[PDB]
């Protein structure tokens, strides 16, 4: 590679790095609750039910 | 050095000048919008793990 071509690298490389970028999170907690509340949900309905299927 | 040396060299600077050179060029426009462009990328998915964090 010439100079010039390195140098022009050397600009570019410093400009996409500098960006922003995302962090990760551990958003296991908040989606935990929803797999929570929606399974209390689903046991609501399946008691709802088995009490026509028990007939008491 | 003798008068034939110098010469040679007389007739080898002619051509090893003369030949292609890059210019260097201003590419930090180009490099900015994608440095932009990849934190707009950033802001959003932040934003996103922000809504769950948020709970709203």
């Amino acid at each position: 590679f010439t100079l010039i071509e390195l140098a022009i690298v050397i600009v570019i490389i410093g400009i996409l790095v500098a960006i922003a970028v995302p962090r990760f999170v551990d958003l296991t907690d908040q989606a935990n609750q929803a797999n929570v509340d929606a399974t209390a949900a689903a046991v609501r309905s399946a008691y709802a039910i088995a009490t026509v299927q028990a007939k008491g």
